[PDB]
């Protein structure tokens, strides 16, 4: 008997205000110039 | 017996206000200039 | 017996107000200039 | 009997305000110039 | 009988304000110039 | 002066022959029964 | 002067033959039963 | 003067043959039953 | 003068044959039952 | 003058054959039942 439930993953749990650069949750490869 | 339920994934859980750059949840490859 | 139910994925769970740049949930490849 | 529940992973638990560089949760490969 | 629950992992538990360099939670490979 | 060029991302670089299950490059959400 | 070039990311560099289960490059969220 | 080039990331560099379970490169969140 | 080049990261450098459980390169969060 | 080159990181340098449990390179958080 296996029961897997209620796992929770959050990248940004609160406000992201007045951003002027780069906000990225998950980046695979890719280039960011900020 | 297997029961997998109620997994939750959130990238941005709260407000994203007055953004002037780049807000990206999941970026695979790609180039961001901010 | 397998039962997989009620998985939930959310990119932007709250308000996205007065955006002036680029808001992207999932970007594969692609170029963003902001 | 196995029950795995309520694991929680958070990258940014609080506000990310007035960002001018690069904020990244999980980066695999990739180049960041900030 | 096994019950594994309520493990919690946090990268940034508090505010990340006025960032001008590079803030990264988990970086695998990759190059950061700050 | 910024020049970003010739980034390359490949999911399956070689042959995928006689598949009988599920081959997926990038899966976001979703359920796979194989 | 910044020049970022020729980064290479590969998930499966060689043959994937006679698969009967689940082969996934990048999985975000999601449930796999194999 | 900065030049960042020829970084290489490989998940599976060789053959993945006769798979009957689950082969995953990068898994974020998610549940695997194998 | 900075030159950063030819970094190499490999998860599985050789064959992964006749797998019947779970083979995962990088797992963040998530539950594996094997 | 700085030159950083040819760093090499390998998780599994040789064959991973007839696996029946869980083989994981890098696990952050997460629960493994094997």
């Amino acid at each position: 008997g296996y029961e897997v439930h209620h796992q929770k993953l959050v990248f940004f749990a609160e406000d992201v205000g007045s951003n002027k650069g780069a906000i990225i949750g998950l980046m695979v490869g890719g280039v960011v110039i900020a």
